[PDB]
């Protein structure tokens, strides 16, 4: 059959705290109709404020990706959107009782488990993909983010931290997500920060909820987390996780390759905005036969 749009089969709930705000938040994921996309909903407000998870609604990109509408924000959407992208979820309502998505364990692991526990549901409309037709890039200083054509979906990333826990380590990685490798390869890679920064961060209303329970905390000469890493390359894998979530602000799954070099949320957003304006560089495609498509998906 054709590759169909997907939504959630049943309502999913989670409780947590925002990484940056420290505020307790109740998360509710709900099914949504065809061509809704992912829409965030601030249900603590009356009337509610609904913000589509689209590039056009990105405000700040300092230490997270923040959606904005009116005076209202939804902060730190990248890890939940990475889970949505990784599982191929087209349509969903994401209700929040506060201004930031719960950080959970710092990865997309809890989200992919909660979603897959409930299950997905295929919808009777063709899934739409954005296919990269020619190279699109943005740079700022030594940072760079690039889309190149690729028959599938692949993400590569390189970091360069002038830090003794990073020097001499694997700071580059490439993952092919044309099959069902997202869950195994990157979903559990945790966010990370530096103990040295915590006073400055907190003064900016950042990392107020951060701890070893939801982040890899890096001290001057060692990782603070006593229990160890989930992957020897967990840092660069998390950057890949972030990129997948930020890229999903395009509103559809990508057929192409992303390469990040010391990039982050700000440059990811700039890349999407120039791609969207550069219309000859991309097209929208569907697949009436899943067997002939370049990306394959798990059963719902
Ligand atoms: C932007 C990033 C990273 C986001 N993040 C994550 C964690 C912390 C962060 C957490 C805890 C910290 O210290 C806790 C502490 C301090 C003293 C003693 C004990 C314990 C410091 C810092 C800060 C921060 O900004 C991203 O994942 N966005 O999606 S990233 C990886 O792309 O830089
Ligand atoms: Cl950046
Ligand atoms: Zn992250």
């Amino acid at each position: 059959s054709m590759i169909k749009q997907r939504t959630l089969k049943n309502i999913i709930r989670a409780t947590g705290v925002g990484l940056h705000s420290g505020e307790k938040v109740y998360l509710t994921l709900k099914p949504a109709p065809v061509d809704t996309g992912i829409v965030f909903c601030r249900t603590d407000l009356d009337p509610v404020v609904e913000i589509p998870a689209r590039a056009e609604n990105v405000g700040e990109t300092t230490m997270s990706t923040t959606l904005v509408k009116g005076d209202v924000k939804v902060d730190t959407v990248e890890h939940l959107l990475s889970a949505m992208a990784g599982l191929g979820i087209d349509n969903a309502y994401v209700e929040l009782s506060a201004s930031e998505v719960p950080i959970m364990d710092g990865s997309a692991g809890p989200f992919v488990f909660l979603i897959q526990s409930a299950g997905l549901q295929e919808q009777e409309a063709a899934k739409k993909f954005i296919r990269i037709k020619r190279e699109v890039s943005v740079e700022e200083g030594d940072k760079r983010a690039v889309f190149v054509p690729f028959d599938g979906f692949k993400v590569s990333f390189e970091i360069d931290f002038d830090h003794p826990v990073f020097r001499g380590r694997t700071q580059q990685a490439s993952v092919d997500f044309s099959s069902t490798s997202f869950v195994k390869e990157v979903s559990r890679a945790r966010t990370f920060g530096f103990m040295r920064d915590i006073e400055y961060l907190r003064s900016q209303n950042l990392a107020l909820g951060g701890s070893v329970e939801n982040a890899i905390v890096v001290d001057e000469n060692r990782v603070l987390n006593e229990d160890g890493l989930r992957y020897e390359d967990e840092f660069v894998k998390h950057k890949i996780l972030d990129a997948i979530g930020d890229l999903y602000l395009l509103g559809n799954s990508l057929i192409g390759e992303f390469r990040g070099f010391k990039s982050g949320h700000a440059l990811n957003n700039q890349l999407l905005r120039t791609l969207i304006a550069d219309k000859d560089a991309w097209e929208v495609v569907t697949f009436e036969d899943a067997r002939t498509a370049p990306i394959s998906y798990m059963r719902p």
